């Protein structure tokens, strides 16, 4: 049964409205038996690559390498997948996710059971605070507080520095029970980055994420050493190779299956970080509930990821998701399913509704 | 469902004796999984240390746990008892075997799926009577085995140089590696490594004591032939701490404390262009199968494996059918669990 | 004056097929400029990624801009879309071609003026049938070409060593370089590089995967023959980050994302005594001309160029007259723009 | 037309009175067609070399390498120029400037169009505050404020430390809207440099420039790491070779065509700095409007230079300039011309009036 072939390979390019729209690609794999598995690719054109690049990677270059293969050859399929097309880590993540979802459903086990088993069944949730209209986010904070969410990440550097400092002050004043992180999304020019980081460090955020452009890894290392607050690398480190090459550039790493090109490789990044005493955090892209579930299963199997996750978009940002039931969140945590595969069905009618 | 039973055997296994410890785990449903710990007292620690790790300290953290909590159980296991990586490997192996059998999948399906169904086999050449080993070689050659690892530095340097010349002369189709097992004193290690390197072995493994990692790094940089670390690197933490001491690493589940961690060492090595080889201890077939499933799911381990003891060294194994080898390769099973039944009668027979 | 038009062709070009994307930019006045993107899916990214970069993401940042704002446009282009350095090179090339034609100057007059009017040419030797390549060599020798780059590591090591010995024997007047295209596994890379170094190629290019830069640095320091980085270094940021991984760099506009940035890589290399070579991808004559004008204005690129595909590899090119080569050199034009007309009929003919 | 020869090579050694005098050398190149281009060399004897060295470099050693060459061979002329005479980067800059001005005027394009095109058409201006009579500079500050200049650089270390601290205090008090930088011009002895730098850092200047002697690059690196305020290298880094050799000695670099030996090389220094996250600033020497225009065109084509420029001398320091019209400044910015060549004509009658 482990040599049953992959007989179907189907793509949807979606546009999903948000409270704007975000574009993702969904992959379904179908085995010889008729069993199916799904994966999501969630690109950001300025950071990981375009949606068109990811679609083409799947449609033209991965498809002929996947169709007709033995589904048990998952590990060899993914080595071939990495060799076949440069970049498109999001596309690779979709493939890895669909292969895990498929083999898990065939076996009748949850995806985490294929990643080493479970160390946790809940994962603390962080919501991002990113609105240029801060009164709208103050409204959101009331809802988060009532929902028992107790972590947020302030997106900083996109308006001006006074806007960042104003929001940090007000959130610390009005919402002291919250654990607050900061994410610059590569948004500080090297002229001002250290000074701005030192200023926001005065509010003692749990971490400050990726202040400078991804390639400025030497400057990241300098900022790490200059400031007491933990520095987190995001766009500076995609996968194990980057982690190996740049061991000392930050105090921790944001783990995203869309950067690492899948679930197995995300685990490897987090294990490499932990082995030297670097923190690991469950980051995400502009994703839907399918990609969220993939990340949640990965985190459930990875004790090294201890800083929570930001799988908030399906619950708080997307007008409608693509799952058949609500992405599972209660009491400020993601609830990791224990039913087969990713644990919540993909709604193909929603795939059809949102297809471009 | 919960782990309802936890059973240990301390075995003594005659050879052509080695002591191992076998663990059986039993779920609520009656399903079972097995693992083997294979300690070497001078290297990984005593068999008594390993037995006590399992019997006293791990037993209570494992009995009554949900089998699905495998990852948490192993975190707890690492925190519960220092060393005894062999014990921890036995537990990891049993947990994978048990979960794979409950699910009806081979253990490699729990480790990422498969990248290879066959692994090239190496047999060790370590007899003080070299004529016997020359007989062994003919059998290896008839068996289509095409890799050997010469154990060096236990007699004298002339004995090692003699054997290398003879083997290159009379068996030129063999891929030859060298393993010193920490046996060269620092006074002479560089000189002797340079001498054996003239036979271009594929690698030279662990010339000096495990803790002499600065010297390992010097030997790495002095000689063109790849240097392989063994005892100097156990798990991911050692790999993270000592990134440049060698050109590659011997991956052993008994050093890494399990299957998952062994994968992580190989991946960490590969990420920087260091090689990975499927090493082993004085193990029986149960251990061999655990290592075989690990290698089957780990593309980074490209240098073969040395799972030769169940075939050429043990009088009798503890599996119900032979450990699967043919045409000089280990044949990775695709049936459920580790893929060959453990023979509980063989367990009773060889229990101390 | 403003950029009033932005047009793309996705081409498939038969070879003795490769896909490229051509961009035409059109100013208010009707003046036009062209650029080529030549992607390699395993190396720089897909042709689809490049087409989308231009069609969706760059088009709106370019249409309606003042042509004189070239430097700002390219800043915006780099910020707008990750990767797709081939797309960005096509845009840079079109912007230079258009501005040079508006001004009535060759593109090299926009890049610092000229330091050379001729560039030594290298042709690649990459046929699995070596007898065919031995025929190709006679033609190269009759054409006064005196540099070749042997593509290695795609068959086996004996095939590479065989070809080197034969070429040194039968064609001793040729400057021979070697290119592995990331093709040596880390298990064997040092050994094989050392072996091919015995033929003293002028350089050995990119033996290992692009990300294995620590290993590149080790190979650099282990072997006397110059090591050339290709895929390991794309633009100035990579050059700044990895200063000591090689003895020199292959400069390609399709990696650097343009003409200016390619100059900057060469200058950064030269400042510390690293060499620079005029590399290329599977390009047509438009790309060749962009690279040729770049090299003409960049004294630091002293190792020749490999703009051989339009002459010896493509069945038909997309220029209205032949890409200019004579006496084993590229002949840098001094007429306006890139210096040879793009044939829009050839564009229509080969569009997918 | 690109092979038309350089047929004329003419030098003037000027002395230009200032609110003292400054000595510069002007070069005019004349092509076969009669078109002309001009460049300026602006030496400082203690820093870059004497005016006599620069004059001789042009008159005896560069002249025979330039006369009769094809003007299109600009890049080869400048390689030959660098090989021909040691030092005299100012002389080399004059030659590079005149070649660009000449080819630009022949082509009918502005100089920046020969340097990659334009990224900005205005450049924020900084004026230096360097008078031993501080009341005179307080007068100047009223004029700067009314002129909408909002950057100054305080020259420090030439009187005593209390004088520096007094001026910083008063400027921060009376002119809070100004961005203030500090420049020591190599003026701190190594015995006291760190302590003095730490003291002036308390006023949070945007950068502190070259506290110690140029060769003390190890001590510069120590000062960089000891103080939060950005350290700028000036005399420690001339061109790309220095930049390559000394990558970590400061947080940024002052780019001056008179150090880099021309416009192309200045751009290369700024691109090398930016590639690793080091700042770049448009510095100058005691220059006239010709050299200012050269630097302004260079900066217009170089997005990496983001800290402004100090092309203030033609407007605020020289009693009379050598251009046919006022060096273009409005609203606190240099206005980069878009007409051919450097964009403002050189007044040869002014060359004659000021010749020694
Ligand atoms: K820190
Ligand atoms: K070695
Ligand atoms: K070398
Ligand atoms: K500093
Ligand atoms: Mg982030
Ligand atoms: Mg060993
Ligand atoms: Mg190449
Ligand atoms: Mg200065």
């Amino acid at each position: 049964d482990q040599s049953q072939i992959i007989a179907g390979f189907t793509l949807w390019h979606l546009s999903l409205p948000v409270t704007g729209a975000v574009e993702v690609v969904v992959l379904r794999l179908q085995a010889d038996s008729g069993a199916v598995g799904y994966g999501e690719a969630s690109p950001w054109v300025v950071f990981t690559g375009s949606v068109e690049a990811t679609y083409a990677a799947l449609d033209r270059y991965l498809r002929p390498l996947v169709l007709g293969r033995a589904v048990g050859d998952h590990a060899a399929i993914m080595e071939d997948a990495r060799a076949a097309v440069a970049h498109c880590t999001e596309a690779k993540a979709a493939l890895d996710t669909a292969l895990y979802d498929l083999r898990a459903r065939i076996a009748g086990v949850p995806v985490w059971a294929l990643l080493g088993g479970r160390c946790r069944d809940r994962i603390p949730l962080s919501c991002s605070i990113a609105d240029p209209d801060f009164d709208k986010d103050l409204a959101l904070m009331q809802r988060l507080q009532d929902d028992d969410v107790r972590i947020i990440k302030l997106k900083t550097g996109f308006k001006d520095h006074a806007f960042d400092m104003m929001r940090l002050e007000r959130l610390r004043a009005d919402f002291p029970a919250f654990d607050i992180r900061v994410d610059y999304n590569q948004g500080l020019h090297h002229d001002v980055a250290l000074a701005r980081v030192r200023d926001v460090a005065t509010f003692k955020p749990t971490f400050i994420e990726q202040p400078v452009k991804a390639h400025l890894r030497g400057l990241m290392a300098r900022i790490r050493d200059a400031v007491d607050v933990p520095l987190l690398a995001d766009e500076s480190i995609f996968g194990p190779e980057d982690m190996a090459e740049h061991p000392e550039i930050a105090d921790g790493v944001s783990i995203k299956i869309m950067k690492s090109g899948g679930l197995t490789r995300a685990q490897t990044v987090a294990r490499m970080a932990a082995a030297r005493g670097l923190s690991a955090y469950g980051g995400d892209m502009f994703e839907a509930g399918l990609a969220h579930l993939a990340g949640a299963h990965m985190i459930a199997a990875t004790p090294e990821i201890t800083l929570g996750c930001e799988f908030y978009q399906a619950t708080y940002f997307l007008c409608d998701d693509i799952l058949a039931a609500p992405f599972p969140v209660a009491d400020g945590h993601v609830l990791v399913p224990d039913t087969p595969g990713l644990g919540v069905d993909v709604d193909e009618d929603a795939l059809a509704r949102f297809a471009v």
